[PDB]
C-alpha cells in the first residue's frame, strides 16, 4: 500500500549519505537471494572486511518490505542477529553494510557434511533465541530457512535476511501476506489465512530437516506444486526416522504441529529437553571447515 515515491522516500530517510562505491574496495560475490547480491569488500578508510548486500529496487519480489529490513537490523540489534554497520542508497540501489560471517550459511553445511544431533541442537538453541527476541518485539521473521543462518568461524550463529520480515501492531495483529521460500511455508500462509509469529517455527522444524536431510520436502517441486503439498500432507515426514533419537523426534514434531495452537512457541521450545543435547558451537567448527573447502574444489 506504499507507492514506489513512498518507499524511495523512506529509504532515504533512514539510510545514510554518501555513494559507497567511494567508501568500499575489493569486492568479492559471496551470495545471492531473491532479493540482493551480497559481497565481502573492505572498509576504505579502516581496512575492516564487511559483507555488503546489493539491491536493486524494482527488480524486488514486495519493495516495500525492504523498509522494514534496515528498521528490524538497526532498531532489533542481539547477539544472534547479524550485526547491521550502515546502508546507503544510489538512486535505485541500495547498500547494506553488516558484518561479514566467514563460515558462510547453514547451507553450506548442511549440503556438504552431516551434522550429529548436539551440533542440531545446539544450532536450533541460538535460532530459537533470535526468534523469541525477535517475537517479543512484535517482528516475524517469515523468511527461515539455511541460507538465512549465518555461521561465524567459531560456530557463532546469527539470522540474517529480514527483507520479508513484518513489524506486527495491535491493529494488524496478525497477517496475510503470501511471502517467504514455498518450501519452508508453514500450512497457514500457503491456505492463505492470517498468521503470526509461530510460522517462524514451522520454518524452524523445516530447517532442521534441512539439517537432517540436506534439504527441505520437495525442492524439486514447481512452487504451487510444494504449496498444495504443504497444504495436504501437514507434518512432513522423514525418509529415516529410526535414525533420530526420541526426544529430538518429538522436537520436531513440536516445531511442526498443523494446528497453530499446538505449536510450540519459541519460548516454550527454548525449553525442549532435545536442547540440552546441545554440544558446544565450535564444534562446528570442522564442518564448517569442511564444506568451504569442499565448495572451493
Ligand atoms: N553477513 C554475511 N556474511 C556472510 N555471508 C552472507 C552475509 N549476508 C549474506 N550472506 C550470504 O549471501 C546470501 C544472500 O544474502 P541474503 O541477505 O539472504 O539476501 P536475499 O534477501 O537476497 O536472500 C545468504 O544466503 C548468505 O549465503
Ligand atoms: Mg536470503
Ligand atoms: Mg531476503
Amino acid at each position: 500500500s506504499m507507492t514506489d515515491e513512498e518507499i524511495l522516500e523512506k529509504l532515504r530517510s533512514i539510510v545514510s549519505v554518501g555513494d559507497p562505491k567511494k567508501k568500499y574496495t575489493r569486492f568479492e560475490k559471496i551470495g545471492q537471494g531473491a532479493s540482493g547480491t551480497v559481497y565481502t569488500a573492505l572498509d576504505i578508510a579502516t581496512g575492516q572486511e564487511v559483507a555488503i548486500k546489493q539491491m536493486n529496487l524494482q527488480q524486488q519480489p514486495k519493495k516495500e518490505l525492504i523498509i522494514n529490513e534496515i528498521l528490524v537490523m538497526r532498531e532489533n540489534k542481539n547477539p544472534n542477529i547479524v550485526n547491521y554497520l550502515d546502508s546507503y542508497l544510489v538512486g535505485d540501489e541500495l547498500w547494506v553494510v553488516m558484518e561479514y560471517l566467514a563460515g558462510g550459511s547453514l547451507t553450506d553445511v548442511v549440503t556438504e557434511t552431516c551434522m550429529d544431533e548436539g551440533q542440531i541442537a545446539a544450532v536450533c538453541r541460538e535460532c530459537l533465541q533470535a526468534l523469541d527476541f525477535l517475537h517479543s518485539n512484535q517482528v516475524i521473521h517469515r523468511d527461515i530457512k539455511s541460507d538465512n543462518i549465518l555461521l561465524g568461524m567459531d560456530g557463532s550463529v546469527k539470522l540474517t535476511d529480514f527483507g520479508f520480515c513484518a513489524q506486527i501492531t495491535p491493529e494488524q495483529s496478525k497477517r496475510s501476506t503470501m511471502v517467504g521460500t514455498p518450501y519452508w511455508m508453514a500450512p497457514e500462509v500457503v491456505t492463505r489465512k492470517a498468521y503470526g509469529p509461530k510460522v517462524d517455527i514451522w520454518s524452524l522444524g523445516i530447517m532442521a530437516i534441512e539439517m537432517v536431510e540436506g534439504e527441505p520436502p520437495y525442492l524439486n517441486e514447481n512452487p504451487l506444486r510444494a504449496l498444495y503439498l504443504i497444504a495436504t500432507n501437514g507434518t512432513p515426514e522423514l525418509q529415516n526416522p529410526e535414525r533420530l533419537s526420541a526426544v529430538f523426534r518429538d522436537f520436531l514434531n513440536r516445531c511442526l504441529e498443523m494446528d497453530v495452537d499446538r505449536r510450540g512457541s519459541a519460548k516454550e521450545l527454548l525449553q525442549h529437553p532435545f536442547l540440552k543435547l546441545d554440544k558446544p558451537l565450535s564444534s562446528l567448527t570442522p564442518l564448517i571447515i569442511a564444506a568451504k573447502e569442499a565448495i572451493k574444489n
